[PDB]
């Protein structure tokens, strides 16, 4: 059942790096970090959002988890900026 997991995985790694970034985020929306932060995050979300599962347990779990993370990192950034 060759799924699109490759997508959620790629974005997952991207979110990971961003996760560490947001964590180390200077703490000011004026910094370019926040710009590229939300920017890369937004693109990543829209990217994985176009995943084709058609009934895949793997993609399902990864899908929900992906949305949680992206939304998690985004919410964290907004709260810390």
């Amino acid at each position: 059942t060759p799924p699109s997991i490759k997508k959620i995985i790629h974005v997952l790694e991207k979110v990971q790096y961003l996760e560490q970034e947001v964590e180390e985020f200077v703490g000011k929306k004026t910094d370019k970090a926040y710009w590229l932060l939300e920017e890369m995050l937004t693109k990543e979300l829209l990217e994985l959002d176009s995943v084709e599962t058609g009934g895949q347990d793997s993609v399902r779990q990864a899908r929900k988890e992906a949305v949680c993370k992206i939304q998690a990192i985004l919410e964290k950034l907004e709260k810390k900026g």
